[PDB]
């Protein structure tokens, strides 16, 4: 075709959304990936745009990884963090409702 658009930022998940929600069982807990974009379109490029993160304590974000740590009580929370972009305004809601423990793990 041609070139002439504006720029366009991507500030979602991917499929559809901009919030998870998980619920385990027994005991699941570790380190993943996820789905996610955060970057500005223009010229015929995409600079990424990382972002940060925080909410509950046991909850840790590296860029594209993912950390949920084990409860420390046996009582079920749902454990809560937000999201923000560098240039820009990508939020997304984190939920995990783990049901607890109490284990030398």
């Amino acid at each position: 075709g041609h070139m002439g658009s504006p720029v366009s930022y991507y500030f979602s998940y991917a499929d559809g959304g901009t919030s998870h929600t998980e619920y385990p069982d027994d005991s699941s807990a570790g380190s993943f990936i996820l789905d996610i974009t955060s970057y500005k379109k223009t010229g015929n490029s995409t600079k990424a745009l990382s972002w940060n993160a925080s909410g509950d304590s046991w909850i840790h974000v590296n860029g594209s990884s993912v950390s949920y740590d084990e409860n420390p009580a046996k009582e079920r929370r749902t454990g809560l963090v937000t999201l923000k972009q560098d240039e820009s305004g990508k939020t997304l809601s984190l939920k995990i409702v783990q049901p607890g423990k109490t284990s030398i793990d």
